């Protein structure tokens, strides 16, 4: 389906210790045309990394939704001794980058449209019995001003720490569930309403709350103790009380009391419609 000889490099997109992503053009007709795609490569095809990459491909082959990144196929390069994953190319990259780079195009109505789409993608993911774990605007991608798609770059498998999106039971017991994805969704909703303004990010805000000078495990200790006793990210400037209430309800230490993604999509769509 994707012959390496016809997969032409266009641009580097992202790199980490685990993998890298590039933009390519798939030109089988060899006439300088063809579809543009995003291609993920494994940096080191060890038995464990390759098993993990194959599990990712299997997950992606099972997902088809408007608000989930679109799998296209695989390419077997280096004479069929290397594996690359082919996805649809999304021009605006991560929603974290888009919010910073394209503030001219964003208002609260757009933020709520993206919020709704994220909930719907998560409703779908739950029907497939997957737990995201990594929900954060860095892992949501933007097709255009009207459409976002949940993904998981998985390139890097305090400012760079994923802990600031994790539910308290995930931090203390490594318990990840649909309900902890709801907690992380509450952090995504906070990220959207802070517009990725300098110093308002979840890592910067939590570090400010615990003490900016803390390093290593002391950060973890303080974050856990803070969350267990009702410490929370503040309401972003200009955020409506009703939107901060959705964040607060997602950030419930009582796991079963968190709303569902179906509840959240309906609530957000009703606020948009009213
Ligand atoms: C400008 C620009 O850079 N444009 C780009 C970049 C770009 O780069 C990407 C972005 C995302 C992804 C790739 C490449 C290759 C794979 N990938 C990706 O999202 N994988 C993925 C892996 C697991 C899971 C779901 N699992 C469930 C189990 N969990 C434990 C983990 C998550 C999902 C999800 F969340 F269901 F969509 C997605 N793609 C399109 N356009």
């Amino acid at each position: 389906q994707f012959e390496e000889r016809h997969l032409k490099f266009l641009q580097q997109l992202g790199k980490g210790n685990f993998g890298s992503v590039e933009m390519c053009r798939y030109d089988p007709l060899q006439d300088n045309t063809g579809e543009v795609v995003a291609v993920k490569k494994l940096q080191h095809s060890t038995e464990e990394h390759l098993r993990d990459f194959e599990r990712e491909i299997e997950i992606l082959k099972s997902l088809q939704h408007d608000n989930i990144v679109k799998y296209k196929g695989v390419c077997y390069s280096a004479g069929r001794r290397n594996l690359k994953l082919i996805m649809e190319y999304l021009p605006y990259g991560s929603l974290r980058d888009y919010l910073q780079k394209h503030k001219e195009r964003i208002d609260h109505i757009k933020l709520l449209q993206y919020t709704s789409q994220i909930c719907k993608g998560m409703e779908y993911l739950g029907t497939k019995r997957y737990i995201h774990r990594d929900l954060a605007t860095r892992n949501i991608l933007v097709e255009n001003e009207n459409r976002v798609k949940i993904g998981d770059f998985g390139l890097t498998k305090p400012g760079e720490s994923p802990i600031f999106w994790y539910a308290p039971e995930s931090l203390t017991e490594s318990k990840f569930s649909v309900a902890s994805d709801v907690w992380s969704f509450g952090v995504v909703l906070y990220e959207l309403f802070t517009y990725i303004e300098k110093s308002k990010s979840p890592p910067a805000e939590f570090m400010r709350m615990i003490g900016n000078d803390k390093q290593g495990q002391m950060i973890v200790f303080h974050l856990i103790e803070l969350l267990k006793n009702n410490g929370r990210l503040p309401r972003p400037d200009g955020c409506p009380d009703e939107i901060y209430m959705i964040m607060t309800e997602c950030w419930n230490n009582n796991v079963n009391q968190r709303p569902s993604f179906r509840d959240l999509a309906l609530r957000v769509d009703q606020i948009r419609d009213n």
